[PDB]
């Protein structure tokens, strides 16, 4: 099965096949940057002791990619006092194929996990900066994302500040898509953490 749950930076620091699996997971993760610290949280997608996907959440009131890294691109945008930014979206397509089989909608499942996690954490939406390629993916996912601002990273590189909705309609929308694509039990997409049969 595929387990999607969240862990804190502190848990990743403060802490047989268990220790080993955890070490393999850590060795497969995204290398740190200025924002990995107390307060930061991560959703991990794990199967058979291996990391198939992950995404990082940072509070909007703490240093993040919108306010720091890409400050010059979005400084005209006013952000809410309370909120979360998702970054470092990660899906190992090669490894997911091996463990979850080809055609498993691992990306849609992580989107669902983000919504389910957000509801469990009192966030009605998630802010994020994505590449043009990722914007195309999100747009095709059906998730009713909203572009707040399109920016030019470079002359030919466009990036976008978006809000990702995490309301009940979104949870049912993403959940319904996952159910019909994997045939998993309907109740499996309604919880947090998530446990999906593969």
């Amino acid at each position: 099965m595929l387990e999607l749950f969240d862990v804190s930076y502190e848990e990743l620091q403060t802490t047989f096949s268990d220790r080993l699996g955890w070490e393999v997971i850590c060795s497969q993760g995204m290398e740190s940057d200025e924002f990995d610290g107390p307060g930061t949280r991560y959703i991990l997608g794990i199967c058979e002791g291996q990391l198939v996907c992950s995404v990082r959440f940072t509070s909007l009131d703490r240093p993040n990619m919108i306010t720091h890294t890409f400050q010059h691109c979005f400084s005209d945008v006013t952000l809410p006092a309370y909120g979360t930014e998702s970054s470092r979206f990660f899906v190992d397509k090669a490894r997911a194929r091996a463990l979850l089989g080809e055609h498993y909608p691992i990306s849609q499942v992580l989107f669902l996990a983000m919504v389910n996690w957000a509801q469990n954490n009192a966030y009605g939406n998630i802010y994020t900066i994505v590449s043009r390629a990722m914007l195309k993916i999100l747009t095709r996912s059906g998730w009713q994302i909203k572009v707040i601002k399109e920016a030019f990273l470079t002359e030919k590189e466009r990036i976008y500040l978006l809000t990702l909705p995490a309301g009940q309609d979104d949870k049912q929308q993403l959940g319904g898509d996952v159910v019909s694509r994997t045939g998993c039990p309907p109740v499996a997409v309604t919880t947090w953490p998530l446990t999906l049969p593969v």
